[PDB]
């Protein structure tokens, strides 16, 4: 299952594909990083970032603050819930106030 996910990459898959193989997986890897790919290479985020979460992204701080003002809030607020959690100093909780 370590790939099974990922597989949402550019020359690797693209739409109604790459999150068609992500409810197989539970587990997996890639959060921080295909956020930014993700979000800079064809609108996704709202579909990339509502079916992933898993622990990072929270604050900081490029994803997090950028899903907020669009449109983010429902699944925005609870990007936060595992912000304070397996975290806890500022720059990263003086941003989930912030936040």
């Amino acid at each position: 299952n370590t790939s099974a996910v990922q597989v949402l990459i550019e020359h690797i898959g693209n739409l109604d594909r790459a999150y068609e193989f992500a409810e197989r997986c539970n587990e997996p890897a890639v959060w921080s990083q295909l956020a930014k790919a993700q979000l800079q290479k064809g609108m996704v985020k709202e579909a990339i970032d509502s079916y992933i979460k898993a622990d990072d992204p929270s604050s900081y701080m490029e994803v997090v603050q950028a899903a907020n003002t669009s449109g983010n809030w429902e699944e925005l607020v609870k990007y936060l819930q595992m912000a304070r959690k397996k975290a806890r100093e500022s720059y990263v909780e003086t941003e989930l106030i912030f936040a």
